[PDB]
DNA sequence: AGCCGAGC
DNA sequence: TGCAGCTCGGCT
DNA sequence: AGCCGAGC
DNA sequence: TGCAGCTCGGCT
């Protein structure tokens, strides 16, 4: 009626008002898939309406904010509603254009959390309306399966997992997995609204129990009966998980009705946890599972040249199966690689190119698709190749990704800080000195008391002091230069020069009365320099007050919610970080155990295989062994009686989970049979040999060592660069 | 005053007013440039506003547009410009807000069509204000070097390129490529605006000849100069080429005042040539260097699964040095992919989600983000690999890119027609039947005369006459029912469904008076189908007239401008069809002889080199010669005296532009000693002697028909399986 | 007076 | 090409 | 009463 | 994430 993207309903507004139906989809591209799926007959009666993402939370929000929403807007247009009015009665509900509301979005958790959103947003404004059964849902399926000409679908991963188990030849089918609304067809969105009965599911008020879980879920005011209510799930499927039991899950057969307890405590429970575990860190690494994938796949692609962050992007997607936008991971990337006073004491990931400055912290960035990118020379030497053998790496999408968490030499979670938000909990952890953290992690080393340590930003020229623990203050740098004149040298972390200028300076040079008479600038892209004209008496007077004080180069840093994941996937609140520092130094010494445990196998099955190579050499040479013109078949049988071993690697490799093999014998190339060669192979073999004696003389903690000392060269030499 | 993105000058409306300076800039990126160079003191008398690309040309542009142009309205509102006033007087030049307007654009061709289309604005509108110094331009560098701590700058390509002819040791310096203002730093921006003497360049008027060249370069009633303007260029710039001189350039000094002929003549002559070498194609494989580009990229890869339109559009663009808008390869992409009716009859990348339809002329398909796509099985078929090797790949960014054509087994200008807009010229080619085309080759090959040829689409139900050389009549489909019921199952060729409907069949329904009672609409995908009801005297009235007339279902197709590249860069016009497949007929007779020549020489070498592996093994059976525990030095005299030839593969590589190399011949395993490797070497030396013997008893064109062949199978099976 | 396509 | 909405929790 | 970041 | 302006020449 005067609103676009919107495929209105025929018979809205006249007689069989309330007989039509409104689809609010997840997208544009949802909104065609279902308008092809409802064609050609069904116009009249069935409404489509896009929804640009998650809507506003209006139980809490502000008057100003929820009057200026065009969402929420565009929706009480198109359906009719009015504002605070009660339908109780039968009779108010025939003012609408439309007769329900069916939600159809992703099979996924941020679809749940949309429909969540929009049964707050009745339920706040016309609890009378969800009494009524007003709302419903369209269901799609997210996994697909067929052998032949017969075709089976599943609503939810625990359900295609349970029908794994109870079909014996599941690996005969094809497997399809639907990231979104937009992987199904237009054929198969005509297929989904012939079955109906299947797809739909009406949400059921069943009393007063239906409104404290949706207040639950959605009132600022309850963030504490969240955080036990996550508790609760995160310990429970913890045991399930222990007990070896399958997640409880919905839509296995067809059901008429939903209760909004049953889908806030089955269905959007989900998202909050999988919100908390893509926001929250893991102590371990100090990444998320979106950061991760990144640092994983660069690890994997090893690039020598730069790359686009958008080009970057979707090589991640594609190859640790990740299953958000896109635009995230750009994002990501590029707050990965920010390396200006305030964000990364140790970006992992190089900003080559314009990814943010000091001026308005980061978000002058440029495009993705403008910028480029590679891995810093100190993040194969933070997270080591060798300790790649003892991780966990997960399965996903039919192929391997990234593992539960990567296991660094230092505790990552405190150098570059970490900054997350996610329901019931959210994580701030301020950023730590480098060198200082390594120090520490060498006296615990030592068995001696690890120091003290306070927040440290790289390229800070201000100071930190503490109070209380946990509770920070940050002050910049000021100067007097005369009578007159002040220099300010340095701002408080996080204290944007842009927003300095703007919130500060300005009203100092305006209207209260004026304090300053004028101001110069003279920033640099990583230093702040401000000089300021003042009267004498302003400046006696700011003088005695506190120039710090007065000029506002003082911001406090209190840090109690440390709220990180364990190794084990548990939800921890630590108290200080030398908690987290002594942790982390436990995991990590004992995957240095684990690291030379694995060495020792690999270097001595190597050395094995290296011994048989120079061996059948020798005989060869030495006439003990003639194979010119041989038979395959009959010089296998002469290896065999000759106690030659089978491929010591592929044997010792197979065993981390067809007869003998010994292609490596034959496979080695003529060359070695000259004597430069012959020479050069017994000498690889004593050296191989040696390599594996020289690390069975070594500590986990010599192994640590050593890491460290080739980290902080590698380190110095870098931070040398960025200083030139 | 009231408009957004603006940062308007603070004198801007006072005495001082024709002492500001405004600048027009390519685009917001173009602005925070500007913004960022301006500062930090400079303000006040130096405004800055964004164009959003490419403005409205004006010259003939009807009065309709040009008061509904949003951009030219802002220009005229914040100089404070008057339609049709006259500035001859110094006094009416102080009503406006602005003194001068400053152009700041890309480096690039385009950068100076946008120069030009600003100056077109002004010397149209207002002739007096011309003749006052009242435009100027800010140019930037395009490419830097520095070898210690010292820098240059150039402003122009064969700036640079003479630099490198003059300076010996020009890679000893470092080299930066400025794609446009974007690529410069804030840094480098404040420099600029720094050193105002050198990037200032005053528009001057120095007589009518200045008048001529703005008429010539932006008057639609001067085409025919402008190919006569263009063909002078091309052809003086070709000799030029081949007498190894240099190409003329501006900006190599500091310069005050720049003529509007001299900048017409010199710099926009630039794009007008670069237009015409982006938008019409070239006639060997019908491919524009834009397309080339993608295809060259996708023949790199050898996808063998499908890809992301937007992730391969980044891939090509850096592989294939391409430097335009990402979304423009896109765009193209998606053209290429494109197979209904009225489009490609042999789509050289697969349609892999919504590519648009017939329905709405491809204008329907979904975001390239959204979408996948991938090589033809028919492209690596229509383009030979063995061909690769007789192309001359271009050289751009350091690295090699597409080829300046590829050579395909037919005409393929021919296949999916060619379709380009550029300056002087534009090229219209209908499609023909790849049936027919390789038909017609076959022909010329056996020596007979070449068939006529008519357009054809694919999957096109209705027929195409011709009247006039190179003039059509396109026919869709008409039955009669019944005395009051018809049906249409085709339209014409790029006659759309859906405009159809609302052109043609609306209006006769509605309202001069209505003709048609009722339609009904019965379209598949790909099919048309029109069910019409009429009265029985309306019916008959139309049957005598002709139903075709009467619904409009004939559309003519006039193809005179069939202009097309050769084989060397040179823009022809061909008169017919056959000439342009004569023309392809020699170029590809010529390269499939050059092919041939490669093959022996490099099937030679292979044939060569396998000879040598196998005698040295039978030898070492045999025990001629002996390698166990030889020296390195020793052994080489031996082959040597043997007269084993050196490294043929090697010696013929190297001939494509210390001592022998024996390497190949100890590189083979020990496996080739045994019996089972040593017959298999065997089959593998005469297997390769044979495929050299095979392929000298084949003329050039007895290869072309092998081709062919293997495409027209593959062509049967693919088409086939479209149609089911 | 609008379509066609590679560009800003 | 640049542009805009919202979530979720803790803190100034 | 607005920032921080991975999501729609 | 989807959204909008214009060029250039030949033809209906
Ligand atoms: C109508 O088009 C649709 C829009 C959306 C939203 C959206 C909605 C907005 C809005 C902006 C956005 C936008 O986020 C902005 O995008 C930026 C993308 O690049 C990075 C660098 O930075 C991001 C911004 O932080 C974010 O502000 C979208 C990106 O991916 C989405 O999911 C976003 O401003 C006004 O309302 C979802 C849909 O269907 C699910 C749609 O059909
Ligand atoms: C935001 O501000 C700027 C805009 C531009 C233009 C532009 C200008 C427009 C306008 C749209 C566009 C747009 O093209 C649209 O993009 C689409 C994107 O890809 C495919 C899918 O299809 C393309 C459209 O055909 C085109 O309609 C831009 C994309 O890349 C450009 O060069 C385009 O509508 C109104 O005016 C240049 C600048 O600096 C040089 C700017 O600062
Ligand atoms: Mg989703
Ligand atoms: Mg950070
Ligand atoms: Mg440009
Ligand atoms: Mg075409
Ligand atoms: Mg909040
Ligand atoms: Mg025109």
């Amino acid at each position: 009626k005067g609103i676009p993207k919107l495929d209105d309903a025929n018979d809205a507004g006249g007689r069989n008002s309330t007989e039509c139906t409104l689809i609010l989809t997840e997208g544009d591209s949802a909104k065609t898939l279902a308008v092809s799926g409802l064609g050609v007959v069904g116009r009249d009666k069935y409404g489509v309406f896009p929804l640009r993402g998650k809507i506003l939370n209006v139980r809490e929000a502000s008057h100003k904010q929820i009057m200026e929403n065009a969402e929420i807007n565009n929706i009480i247009k198109i359906v009719g509603l009015q504002y605070k009015k009660n339908y109780e009665d039968e009779d108010s509900l025939k003012t609408l254009r439309y007769g329900k509301i069916m939600i159809m979005t992703d099979q996924d958790q941020d679809g749940s959390h949309i429909k969540g959103l929009l049964i707050n947003f009745i339920h706040h404004n016309w609890p009378s309306l969800l009494r009524h059964r007003f709302l419903e849902e369209f269901i799609t399926p997210i996994v697909k399966v067929s052998k032949n000409k017969q075709e089976m679908a599943f609503y939810s991963l625990p359900e295609f997992e349970e029908w794994k188990s109870s079909t014996p030849n599941h690996k005969k089918w094809k497997v399809k997995y639907y990231k979104g609304l937009g992987t199904s067809t237009s054929k198969e969105a005509k297929e989904y609204f012939a079955d109906m009965k299947r797809h739909r599911i009406q949400f059921k008020y069943s009393g007063p129990e239906d409104d404290a879980a949706i207040s639950l879920a959605f009132s600022k005011k309850q963030i504490d009966d969240r955080k036990e209510w996550l508790t609760n799930f995160m310990e429970d499927r913890r045991q399930r998980k222990l007990l070896g039991l399958p997640e409880d899950y919905l839509y296995g057969q067809t059901t008429t009705y939903l209760t909004y307890n049953d889908f806030i405590n089955k269905e959007l429970i989900l998202f909050s946890n999988s919100d908390n575990e893509r926001s929250i860190p893991s102590m371990v690494d100090g990444l998320k599972p979106g950061q991760r994938k990144v640092l994983f796949t660069c690890f994997k692609r090893n690039d020598k040249r730069e790359v686009k962050v958008a080009q970057l992007a979707g090589s991640v997607a594609e190859m640790s199966s990740y299953h958000h936008g896109e635009m995230s991971l750009m994002m990501t990337i590029i707050n990965l690689a920010q390396n200006f006073v305030g964000s990364n004491n140790l970006n992992l990931l190089q900003p080559i190119g314009q990814f943010g400055t000091r001026l308005h912290g980061g978000k002058d960035s440029a495009s993705p698709r403008y910028i480029f990118t590679m891995l810093s020379s100190l993040a194969r030497l933070l997270f080591p190749p060798k300790d790649d053998h003892t991780l966990k790496f997960l399965y996903d999408d039919n192929q391997r990704v990234e593992p539960e968490w990567y296991i660094p030499i230092i505790p990552m979670v405190l150098i570059n800080g970490a900054e997350g938000i996610g329901t019931g909990w959210s994580c701030k952890i301020p950023n730590f000195d480098v060198r200082e953290i390594v120090n520490n992690i060498r006296r615990l080393m030592d068995g001696e008391e690890p120091l003290p340590m306070l927040p440290s930003y790289k390229n800070f020229k201000g100071t930190i002091e503490e109070l209380a623990p946990n509770q920070y203050v940050i002050s910049g740098e000021v100067a007097i230069l005369n009578s007159t004149t002040i220099e300010i040298s340095e701002l408080p972390v996080r204290t944007w020069t842009q927003t300095y200028k703007e919130q500060v300076l300005e009203p100092m040079l305006n209207g209260t009365p004026p304090l300053i008479t004028d101001y110069r600038e003279y920033h640099t892209d990583t230093t702040v320099k401000f000089v300021v004209k003042m009267t004498e008496e302003k400046l006696a007077e700011a003088e005695r007050v506190g120039l710090h004080k007065v000029f506002k180069l003082q911001t406090s840093l209190t840090c109690n919610s440390m709220v990180l994941f364990d190794h084990v996937g548990c939800l921890k609140k630590y108290d200080t970080v030398l908690d987290i520092l002594r942790d982390f130094f436990e995991l990590r010494l004992k995957y240095y155990g684990l690291r030379k445990e694995w060495l020792l196998g690999m270097l001595g099955a190597e050395s094995a295989k290296l011994n048989n190579q120079a061996r059948f050499i020798l005989e060869k040479i030495d006439g003990k062994i003639i194979i010119e013109n041989k038979p395959k078949k009959e010089l296998i049988k002469v290896l065999i009686q000759r106690g030659y071993d089978s491929d010591p690697v592929k044997a010792w490799k197979e065993a981390q989970q067809s007869g003998p093999t010994f292609n490596y014998l034959l496979d080695m190339p003529l060359w070695y049979l000259t004597k430069e060669k012959k020479d050069e192979l017994c000498r690889l073999r004593n050296e191989k040999e040696q390599e594996l004696d020289t690390l069975k003389r070594k500590s986990p903690s010599d192994l640590w060592k050593e890491d460290l000392a080739t980290f902080i060269e590698e380190l110095e030499a870098v931070e040398a660069k960025e200083k030139q």
